[PDB]
C-alpha cells in the first residue's frame, strides 16, 4: 500500500483505490494503474519533474529502501499479478529488485522528488507507474 500526497491531490495505484478515492475523483487511468482522488487538507510531497533514472524505492516486503537504476517509462508487457492478469501497462518503469503484491504503493524517489509508486513485480523486477508527466499535479 502507499500514496503520494501533492497540494489537494491523493495518488495511489488504482487497483487499491477506496470508495472516497472514486466518490472524490480527479483522474484514473487503467492502462498506468493509477487514479487521482482530491483531498480536503494540503500534502507536502513533491513531484519529481526530470529524466533520472536513478533513485531509491521502498519495498515494504523487505522493510528496506533499495537504490536502483530504473528505465524510461513505456509500455511493457506484464505478467498475470493477483490484480491484473498479463497485459501492457503504459507509463511504466523497470528495475531489478523485489515487488510483490503488498509492495505496491512503495514511493521511488530521486533527487528532484517522488518519481512514481511500485505497481509491478515478479521475474526479479519491480515496475514503477511515473508520474513525472503529470504536470497538473503542481497546480490547481
Ligand atoms: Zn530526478
Amino acid at each position: 500500500s502507499g500514496a503520494i500526497y501533492v497540494g489537494n491531490y491523493r495518488v495511489v495505484n488504482r487497483h487499491l483505490a477506496t470508495h472516497n478515492d472514486w466518490a472524490n475523483l480527479v483522474w484514473e487511468d487503467s492502462s498506468r494503474d493509477l487514479l487521482v482522488s482530491s483531498t480536503t487538507a494540503q500534502g507536502c510531497d513533491t513531484i519529481a519533474r526530470c529524466d533520472c533514472q536513478t533513485g531509491v524505492y521502498y519495498c515494504s516486503s523487505r522493510r528496506k529502501h533499495y537504490p536502483v537504476s530504473f528505465s524510461k517509462p513505456s509500455l511493457i508487457f506484464v505478467e498475470a499479478s493477483e490484480y491484473y492478469p498479463a497485459r501492457y501497462q503504459s507509463h511504466l518503469m523497470l528495475a531489478v529488485g523485489h515487488s510483490e503484491p503488498g509492495d505496491c504503493g512503495g514511493i521511488l524517489r530521486c533527487q528532484h522528488g517522488v518519481v512514481g509508486i511500485v505497481s509491478t513485480g515478479g521475474n526479479g523486477l519491480v515496475g514503477f507507474a511515473d508520474v513525472r508527466d503529470l504536470l497538473w499535479l503542481d497546480e490547481e
